[PDB]
Formats: C-alpha cells, structure tokens, sequence
C-alpha cells in the first residue's frame, strides 16, 4: 500500500456517493472543499455523501475545507477586451470599483490599495504576468511605470510582493464558511494566503468561538511574507501547505523549490503535517511529486482535476515510498528508538495509542518501514491522522492501562491482516503522563 | 562561479560569433550541434565561429555532435489528409511501403515491423498520441485493434515499447554526420536511441575508422531496452544522456525520474559524465533541473530555446551547486583521501595532473567543494574536461615530474585567481605509474 | 559510589559481626567461604553473624561458598624434612601412598599419575618452585629429570601444565560442603578446577538433589584444558572466576592477562558474571585491579589478606568506575535502548523490575553511567544481584502491572536518595511475557 | 617480528660484547646507561662493545643516559648502626650534615629541607618504608610524629609527597655526567625527577652548551608537582618516561596507572616517545607491561635485571603488538591518510622520508598495522628512532627529489624482506617544504 496520502478537491462530476467510494479506493484519502466557489448546501451534501460511504464501508477519511481568502483583483476591461500594456508607458490603479478598465487605466477590488502601497514598490499583475512600479498615488489612483509589455486581461489577480496588506485573515465570507466548517465538524482548515503569526491565531480565535478548538489549521504560505514568517506561522500551525504555483508568482524562480523544501524540513521535525501542491501527467510533473514525497511531504495534493488522476498519483506514491528509508540520525528519544529497534527487529508494524494524535505524529516522523496503526477513542482525532504518512487510524472503545493496551493493540494488529503470528511488533505509548507526553516503548511478539 | 556545466543547442539566432561570446558569458560550456537538421556547411561555420570566439577570448568549450539515430514510422495518408482513429475499431499496418494509408491502415518505415512485433504487443503512434494492441501479424499486414481516439497525421513517429527493435544502430545519414565529426574534430558525439552494448560499439568501431578514436561517446537513453542493459552500455560508453522526453513515451511515468535517478547514480560512480535533459520557466522546469544537479548530473542541457534561458539556467546551477555537500562515504582512495583532507585544511582548490582526464574525473565522482583545476598537454582532453562537474582545464605546456608539477601547479593556481596566497591547496598526480593510474597527493600553501 | 561489587575472604581476623558490619562499610558485597579450611561450625557461624548484621542495618550481600575441590599432591618425606633436588637429576614420583619421599623419589595423592602422564610433559612442583621433564614410566613410577634447583616440603601442590587430568569433578568432601552449602542457603558456589561442561553439569545436579536449584554456579578457570572448553562451560555456569595464579602457573606468561581479557568479553556478551582474582598494595597489583575493572570485570576479589584493604580496594573500584563509558556498540534491542536514552536523558538511574535477575544483568551488559536499583520480589535474585556490577537490589512486596510498577519504582527511585524530584528515569521490566524475557522501556520524571 | 621497543639497562654481567648482540637478538633496542652508579671509564667501555658490536654486525642501537638527579637523603647513623622507630614516637631532621643521627634524629643532605616543608606535611623514609608527620619546624630542624614502626637504615632516599622541592633541575655531578654523554654522543639522555617546565629547560641549555643539539631529551615524571606541569614539560621534552616506582610513592595509589594513562594518551597525540617503567616475572609484572602496550606505549623498560628476561620480555611484546589495531579517529591529515590508505590497501610498510625523524613520528602516532621503514640521511636521526614504535630504521646516502625518493623506497622495500613484488606501499615525504613538514603520500605497487 501507499504511505501518503492524497488529498483530492471533490465537486460536482465526484460527488456522488458511488463516485466518492471509488475514489477512496483509487487512494484519496481526504476530500478538500475549495470555499472559492459553490456554496453551503452543496458542500454540506458533499459532505453527507463522504460520510455515508465511509459508514456504508469502513473506508476512514478526512475532510479539509479550504479557505477562500483575501485577495486583491483587477476588474472590468472595456467591452470585456483585453488590452496590451507596453513597457515604460504609464498605468493606473484605482479605488473606484464603477470603473472601467483600459490600456491607460484598471479598477482594483481593494479599497486599501492606495494605502498599504507607496511610490518605489512593485506591483504584479496577472499571476507576475506584468510588473510594474509605483510612481504616484493619490487619492483612489494608484500610478505606476510598466516595467514590461503584457496582456492585461480581466480580473486578474493582483500581488504586492513585500508589502503587508492590511485585509484580513478573514474575508467578511472568509468568517462565514469557518462556522459552517465548525456546524459541519470538518477536520481541517486550510487558511488561504496567511502573512505573519496574527493570521493563524485569528482563525484559531474565530474558530473557538464556534465550537471550532478541535479542529487543525493548515497554513497555506503563498507569498514572500509568510515565506519570511514561516517558523513563527509554523509555531502557531497544526500543519502547512506549500502552495508553489501561488508562491511562485512572488518570488524568484530558483528559490521556489528550495522554500518547498525547507518548508517541508521544517514541518517534519515539528512533528506537524505538510500538504504539497504543485502544478495523463507531463513528466515534469510526475517527477515533481516524487520529488515531493522524496523531500518527506506527508501529503500530497490533488485540484481541479479524474479517477485515472487519483490512481496516477496513488501509483507514484506508491513507487517513490517503497523506496525510501527511515530518518535515525523525551517523546523523541522514545520514538527514535521505537522506529529503529521497530526496523532491527524487522517489525511490520506499530501500534499506538493517541488521544490528541500526538505520538502518531512523533513516531511517523522518522520516516518508519512500518505502518503505524494508531489507537484512540477520540473521533476527531482518528479522521485526522488520515492526513499523516503511514498512519492507519482505528478508533476504539478504551484502554484502561498501558497492560491493557499492549493487550488490546495485540489482538488489533493481528485483526488488521497488517501483521501476523510471530510478527514482532513495536508498542509506542503514555504511562503516568498527560497527553502531550510519549515515554513508554514495547516489543511483542503476535 | 557555478560547477554545474550547462549544454546549449546552437542555431541561427545563436550563431555569429558576436552572440557565441555573450551565450559564453551567460553560462554555456558546450555547443551542441543537433544533426537533426541544417547542413554541413552552416554546422562547420558554427563550429569556426565557436573557435574563433575561442581563440579571441581564451575562453574554453566542448563541442558535442548530437545524432539523429533511427526510427520506425508511419507514412503517407490519401490526400495527405488526417484520419480519425475511433476506440477498438481495426487498424493495420503494413511494410509495404507503396501503399497510401486511410483510416484502415498505413504503411510503415520499417521492413521488420512483423518480425519483431508480436500478438498482445502495444503499438504507439505520434508520441504516444494514439496506442493500439497487436491482434494479429500476417504477411506484410499488423493487424491492431485501436486502444483510443485520436487523429492519424502523416509521418508519424511509432514507438513499440518493451519490444526489442531489430534495426540498426547508425543511420546512413547518421553515418556521414560522424565523419564530419571527425573532420571537424568535435570533442563528443552523443548517440541516439542506444539500445545494447554493441550499438555502442559500432559507433566506436566507425569513429575510429576516421580518425576519431580520442571523442568520447556520450550515450543517449530513450527506452527500455536501453534501460534494460545500462550497465553494459554504461560500460563501454564515455558518458551519457538521460533523455528524459523519450523516456518518458517509452515506460511507465512513475519510472522516468528514478531512471534518471538510477543513471546519473551508476554515471558518478563509474567516474563518467552524465548530461541531463529535462522538459522564464515554469516552476515544475526551474526544480525538475535543481534536482537533476542535486540528484548530481555534471551538466544539464538547453534545447531549441535564448540569452536569458541561459541565465537563468545558470543562475539555478548557481543557486543549487552552493549547497551541495561532498560525499565522502587506488585511484579511488588518494582521491576521496585528496578530497576529505582537501576540505579538512579548507582548500579552495584542488590541482590535477591529467592526460586522459580520467584522474580529473576519479576527484569529482567525490563532489569536491573545491574546483578541481586540471593540467594536461592534450587538447581533446582538455576540451572534453568542460563536460565535467566542477572541472577547470588548463593546457600546458610539459610536466617534467611530480615536482615540476607541484611547482607549476603553484603558479597556475596563483594565476586562476581561483586560489590566493595563504591558500592551501592538494595536488594529485601520477608517480611513477602509467596514465589511467593516480597515486600521488600532496597538499601545498600557496 | 562505586559500582565494581568487591568479593571479602572472611576469617577468624574478620569473622565478628562488628568487623563484617565495618567492612561491608569499608566496600565488601560478597562473603567468601574458603572450603580449603575452617570447619562446618564456624562457617556457619560466620555465616549467621553475616545474616545478623544485615538484618540489624538493612545492609545486603551474598555468600558464595568456594568449593576446596580434586587436587594432586605430594605426599610425606623422610623425617618430615625438606629435601634438595638437583637440576639434571633424576627423580621419580609414585603413586603408591604408603612410600616415603626422600631426595630420589616421592609418592604422589593421585592414582591416575602414570595414566595420564607421558613422557616429555612437563610436571610441576609446589607452585611450580620445581620443574621436571617426564623421562620414563614403568608400573606405578613416573621417572623425571630435574630441570631446576629447589626444595621439596612436604604435601606439595601437582601441576601438569597441557595435561587433561582426570580427577573427578568433586572430591568426596567437595560433595559434602556442598550439602551444607545447601542447608546454609549460600548465594554461589564457586566451583574449582572446571574442565569441561560435564563437570558443570555434575555439580548442578548435585545441588539439584540437594534442594540447591537457585543456587548460582560460578566456573574457576584455572588450567589449559579448561582455558579451551571456556565457551561450553561458560554455557552451562551461571557466571566464571578468572583464577590468576592457578592459570599463570599452568599456561605461558604471555597469555593469562590475554584469558583474562577474553573471558571477562564473553561473559560480558553472555550476561553472566565474571569476579576477577588477581594476584597497601603493590603498583603492580594496584594496576592490576584497575585493568580488570577497565576490561570490565563485574568484581574483583580479596583473598587471605584488612580494613584497610578493603577500603583501598574500593578507592580503586571507584576511582576507574568513574571513568568508564557506556558500551553501546529483544531483551538487547530494549535494554541497550534503555540506557543509551537513560545518557540521553542524564537519566542518573534505570530502575529495572527482575525476578531471575536477568533484566539487571541485560541492561548491565551495556556499562551503563546510571545506576541499576533492582526491584524483586525474590529474595535469592536480590541476593545474587549484589555480585553484579552498578546494581542495587531492593526486595518489594509485589508489583501488580507494569503501571503498578512505574509509580512503585519512582516512590523507591526517590527513597534511595539515589534520584530526586525533576530527576529523569529509565524503567525497563517485561510486559505480558513469561520470565526472562525483558520488553518494555519508559522515560519518567520524579 | 614484534613493534614495541625494549630498553635494557646495562651492566657486568650485561657488557661484554657477546652478551650485547645475544641481548639485542634477544630483543633489546635501546642501552640504558644508569648514572646512579658506575664511571665514565665503564660506562664509555659499554658503549664501546655496543657500538663495536654494532659494526661488526649491521644491528641498530641506540643508547639512553640515565639522570641520577638530585635528591634529599638522610645520613649517617651512630655506629653505621640502624635504629627501629616506634609509631607515634617523636623523631626530628636536621639540616645540619655533621650531626650524627640515632633513634631520635638524623641529618638531611637537603639544605632546604626546614624551607620548602611546613606542619601537617607527610615525610616518606627510605622508599617511603617509613611515614611521618611534621609537627614542628624550628631552626635547621624538622620534628615529626612516626607514623609506623620502621629501622632506618644509614643513606635513606626521602620523598615529601605532594611538595614542591626547590632543588636545582640538575646534581653538579649531573652537569658532569651530561657533558660525558655529549662527548660520548649519546642518542638520549633521560632527565631524573622532572618537576616544571624550566628544568627541561635548563638541560636543554647544558647540553647545548655542550653540541648536544641532537641529544633528545626524555623527560622523568617522578611525582605531583612534575605530574602537574607534564603538559607543559611534555612540549618543552622529546619524549617523556613514566617512572612508575617513584610516582607510586610521591601519589595516591589509585592514581598512577591513570597517570601513566594520562601520560601515554597526551605523549601519542604529541607525537613523542614515551618509555614506560614498571615495577619469570609474576603475572602481575607480565600484564603489567602488557597494559602499558595496551595503553600504547613506544617502549617498555628493563632494569637491575637478564637474558631470559629480555626474552619473555619480547616475547610479550609480540604477544600484544599482535592483537593491537590502527587507531585512525597537515602533516596529521597526510599522515593520517597514509595509514588508513595503507591498511585500505592492505599495505606491509609504509615508507617514509625523514631527516629530522619527525614524520616518522607522525606517521606511528595512528598505530599502523604496517612497518615503518624510515630513510633518513642523519645518523644521529636514524638512531633515535630506534626507540620509536613499530619504526625500522635506514641509513641512506641521499635523496634527490620526491620521484628519486620513491624510486630509492622502492628498492628498499623490497630489499628489507619486509615486502614484496605485488606488495603495494604507501609512501609519505615532506615537498617544497622545510623540515618539520610533512605533506605527501604516494601508493606504489612493488
């Protein structure tokens, strides 16, 4: 099988429910709800749909909604014609949304455009299609020289790189699909185009004020800022997303692969989980995602595209894992050591008790041979570990002592076909410590 | 300085001698002349405008003869009009070369298409366009049933993959492109479509039939048969060319970047060269090359893309070669000794006496951070070490023994501006022992 | 604290439980019962006042009970008196007992004499003071050329260096101190002169029929024939006694510190112990223990010899103890786990839970820095502990589970004054595997 | 053939010249000439029959003086008679020479013996077989309290532990001695009772005053105050000797096998010789040394012992040379190199050029498996390597350069019976560089 997981955005030609189950089969492992567009009743039916096949089969799977964010636009072009902006010639953005574009000037859907902004800075159209320079602002203008030719077409998008914009975290819209992600209980939320430390807790502020605390936040970096303010984005993050398409319209070229690669580095030894988007498919692309899953991601993701897509990519997951090698060199020291006796022994497996997913965490972090089946009463926390390499979730009733554990997750593994008599099998676990807190390792024998 | 070595395709845009000498500025170490078109009196001036650049400047470059190799294709369709090709309908091809192809069938190139084909067998047409199973083989006629939809041009390009293909290795064209070779002196020649040891051999059996024994065959991979027998190929080749493209038609797409993978590891180990070919760029292209470097191919190659495509590329080779590490973990042992010890003293430089290049090559396999400066009376060699990672040639004059060496190497390192006074720097050399043998390193303070 | 155990010889001199109460303070862990002498009645009054003092202060240590064991000797001379012998003479031994000994010829206590004998070997009088080459044998005389000057007392000790005597394993009073050994409850029996695995294996027997199942066989090493069946009698001992004199009298110069050094490595790798008899003290004796202790040994012995020889022996047992390290390079996989975290960590204790002893001595293999505080529920186990190296037993009522006993093992842990509160600790114990057999490690703090 | 050095010293029935070159095919190496007794006429007689010897057979040798060194005695008693002191007993020193002592007081040879002492101090006489406590100081007398019964013989060695002794650096027959050594050109001299850096110091000056330049220096540590400056006499000194006696009564009794660990590990790392002095021999003396070449030592020394001793002596160093191992965790790197390539390779000798005899040095500090063959055209330098581990010495006319060297190596190599054709050789030298300069290496196949 697979180690990582897959995370497809579903939508209308998906849904279904007999879509749905063989999509899990293909490899999905997490359904993404892209809040860029549809709206609540079909995303919540979408949802219905995931959650009637997994109890029709057994099928386990997390659900993500994706946050739609702040985002500055260009806006409409005279008889909807695109124009061509030549270099070195003058144009101007403007407040005033009753505008209409043209070669000489555009309206921006960002009122708070004329103020962050300031003459020297660099603005980018069109996904860095078009640069430019600002030369002037004054009152709702915002005038600038074009550094070079291009296509200006409508409704681009817009990207200040460098500069802080003051929308917030939260769109007026952005608040209102949280609540419904919170009524709803999705697992996840991808927090779209978030800058600085602020931008996590915002959304961890707002989603505790709907019943949201269980719920993880996946940052999504996109941009030269929060490139600049990843460790403390980290920090305040229960994971990540490497958007590189998007981050790659604002910075340069050859720094692109590397960001990814520290941003995934770093996640892993956080023990927090890291999406990667990157851009039949191109080869360039399907060696791209090896090398994604090579640099360590736990996840990899799939937009919008696609049954043959899913098995594409659950066969490249497949081939680049089943070469890759474990990552040796006090929750820690415990899990370190789990994993590698875990490899000397030879064991196929190794089970592990979690409430919060934690040691889950901790133990996939070096990148074991093994499946990690992990144990736990908490439900929210079973979805999410879907989202984890290697991981294979199972909810249970209770484990009443470390004892009982060692027990229970005998009798488990030997159910899970993962593991058979004689197999030796590593126990990871709590003993006489809160949650939060790995400390116990155990061999044994099935 | 970068130390990745970076492969132009030249042409008609890139040609006077004043472009030449920019295009070596921005990066180029290699003129490739692809023999897949022009003629021999443009490709000679091309190569006289190089050498004059050459010569004006003291700059240094290879010159790689890239082959057309052969092919099996499709041929004429009535009216020179595109057929539809419709799901499991028949389709036939036939080795008669007379007959005008439709929608029924076509006629092939390729006299022993029956012969090495075979019931079951997959047949590909244009690039993978449109695929087709064997069903049944009779006379001159291969009988298919049509896989998927798709439109028929003419002179289409067919590719059987698995199948081991019977025709030859050299062109006849491919013949007489070779010996201009050797006319003009090239310093490689990459063969195409190498699919066992013996083409390999034949090219070099015609090389020197002419006057080329000493340029070094530079073999390209396209296929499985190919993969199949590396080793051998390896072996007797000079280097080699990871075609990723026509890999990537050839085998499965999970595949293509741990064939790659697999080469450029076999290539460093063998102490050969190993030329990437992968698909401003997009990010998928600007990290498909970085890796290509990082996984440590010696040199990456540019298409028929121009000043700036340079650049960049270089400025990506830049940006990944700073990063790199040395791997440590007779020839073999003073070598990787010269190069841990190089770095233990921090020796920016590491001078190297070579004739046939090959102890130039037994430094590198190690990824030295240091530049490996090498010395050598032979010309070919010394144009060939620009093919090589990290390497810098130098021709001179004589070498009386290893402390002439020492002394002159001395001088010359001073001179590179590339090491300073102060400056230690290792020397490795023969003494006492045949070319194709190392054994001597001494380190040297400058 | 030290953690070399030191082995006492108690006499007359040392018997009083005042003395034996300074000693233990002194170092002593172990009480050694010379069987060579003393009388049923005071040694089991030596072994009563032991038992009292430990009840009287909590103190612990074992009684190892050293087996006398088969022997040759000299019998009597002329008038008692002491008898040159010339070199180059001849002189005869006999086997007949009722002859009297003189200068020419005396009888030997050992019937097999001219049976196991044979001309060219070397015989060995009286600590090897005198040395001679057998010559003939003829009926029961063994006829021997003197080849050095000495005095023969009477009642001298045989040696035949190389030979394979075949005395039996226990001499007829062998078997009767270790009945009373049985009925007294020693903790080892050392037994002397072993030869091959069948004498292990009689001895085990005997105490078998004795009610001595628990009680620890320790092999003396003492000769050539048993220096080469090392391995199999190590197999079948419960630990070894590295004899020093008695092998340097048997065995070239060369190779005793060498038999030494290899018995002490296999015991070590066997998890079975090993006391080191060597020969204020001495530098060369004073070194002489340091290196046992640095080639590991878990003790080292004092023999007729002080108070103030157990204390200095001490200050030398601490002083090389504290400058040992670790030996990282199932039962193995946890326990080598355990400590290596237990470094990590600073843990300064590994409590262990052992009914057989086992685990302590597992973990022990690995010369931890961390004291071993051994938790049992049996008394003989705590016993026996006492002889191994960095352990310290602790007798407990019982542990219900393996949570009973983390929270147990941190109330002692912070008894012993041994750890304190914010202090890391290992514990190592079995989990729902049968007795000897070691599986589960777990970090805690105090 | 054995690697450690044997330092004899030589006396009457030691120097006749058929008892030398029985010694040195017994396996001596190095004349220890003990200025603690003898004449200049004997002493230069012994060197003679060495040196004769020396000719008429082609044998190396080298030859050591022994430093009496200064020192407090005790003197004359009444009667030439002994006295028996009593514990706790009231005996006094004086300073005063013409007192003739009794049981109550003795005179000291020591002027400064009321000076440099002070109450509380510990006063060992004769070989510390009697211990006392100073009480009192008043006037030229030193008043103690006996700590043990003892006779005090006339002429007693005192020894004041831990104090630090104002005597000179050097006995004015010491100066005379020194300059008998210069004349005579002995290889070393062994300064006696080495307390601080200036005292080798001073020698250094005296035997150069003298054309002792090239007389290296093997500096005594005797007690703490020497033990205490060792790092800085070990730099100003060309070796050092562990004088173990002595120390084991100037220092705690668990401390001196550490010192002389200590002292071994800083003189390898130096790359200095280091002679141990230790107290058939007992097995005790047999590991004794066996440790010292455990721990390393160049050379193990013999004293007022002879022809067997010298034997075993050697046939002990074989015994352990042969179970020891490289110890391979500028000059360093090449020298380092050297020996890892020449065990990868699986060299018998590693030859190397050395004037000064320094790179021989470097070359042995990593413990080769392979012999050291060392050219060298100083007579002087060809000598004192002698006492260099492992290190064969040769004599040679000249070397030309670094090709002839390796030319002339070869040769000898082959000649040397140490190796042969098909053997390879590594091969160090010093190029374009002064002396003191190690930095090349060379593989050769012989």
């Amino acid at each position: 099988m697979k180690k990582t997981k897959i995370v497809c955005t579903i939508g209308p030609k998906t849904e279904s429910e007999e879509m749905l189950a063989k999509m899990l089969d293909a490899g999905m492992n997490v359904m993404r709800l892209n809040f860029s567009h549809g709206d609540y009743a079909e995303h919540g039916q979408r949802i219905q749909n995931l959650r009637n096949v997994m109890s029709k089969t057994g099928k386990t799977a997390a659900i993500l909604l994706d946050t739609k964010g702040p985002e500055i636009r260009t806006m409409k072009l005279e008889g909807g014609n695109d124009v061509s902006l030549k270099a070195g010639q003058t144009f101007t953005f403007t407040t005033d949304k009753s505008v209409i574009g043209n070669s000489e000037m555009v309206a921006v859907t960002y009122e708070g455009f004329t103020t962050d902004l300031s003459v020297g800075n660099t603005v980018l159209v069109d996904d860095g299609l078009i640069g430019m320079e600002v030369t002037a602002i004054e009152g709702n203008k915002v005038i600038c020289k074009v550094l070079n030719n291009g296509d200006l077409g409508e409704n681009k998008g817009v990207n200040l790189p460098g500069v802080s914009i003051a929308l917030p975290a939260l769109a007026e819209k952005d608040k209102q699909d949280l609540i419904f992600g919170c009524e709803q209980g999705v697992d996840f939320v991808a927090a779209s185009f978030i800058r600085k430390r602020s931008d996590v807790i915002e959304i961890r502020e707002h989603l505790k004020a709907h019943g949201g605390e269980n719920i993880h936040i996946i940052s999504k970096i996109e941009n030269q800022e929060g490139l600049n303010n990843f460790d403390e984005i980290l920090e305040a993050s229960d994971g990540i997303m490497v958007a590189r398409g998007d981050l790659g319209v604002e910075i340069p070229v050859e720094e692109v692969i590397f960001a990814q690669k520290m941003m995934i580095e770093k996640c892993i030894r956080a023990r927090k989980v890291v999406i990667t988007a990157t851009m039949r498919p191109t080869d360039a692309e399907a060696g791209d995602v090896a090398n994604a899953i090579l640099d360590g991601t736990d996840a990899v993701m799939l937009s919008g595209e696609p049954l043959e897509a899913v098995s594409i990519m659950a066969t490249i997951c497949e081939r680049t894992d089943r070469v890759m090698n474990s990552r040796l060199e006090i929750t820690e020291a415990v899990c370190r050591g789990a994993v590698e006796t875990a490899e000397k022994l030879d064991a196929p497996l190794i089970v592990v008790a979690t409430q919060g997913g934690k040691s889950a965490r901790a133990v996939r972090k070096y990148f074991p041979d093994a499946t990690i089946l992990a144990l736990t009463t908490n439900e929210k926390t079973a979805h999410q570990l879907v989202l984890s390499k290697g991981v294979v979730p199972q909810l249970v009733k209770e484990i009443t002592s470390t004892d009982d554990f060692y027990r229970l997750g005998k009798e488990l593994a030997l159910q899970s076909g993962l593991a058979h008599k004689g197999d030796v099998v590593v126990m990871v676990s709590g003993a006489l410590v809160p949650s939060g807190t790995t400390n116990t390792a155990s061999v044994h024998v099935l």
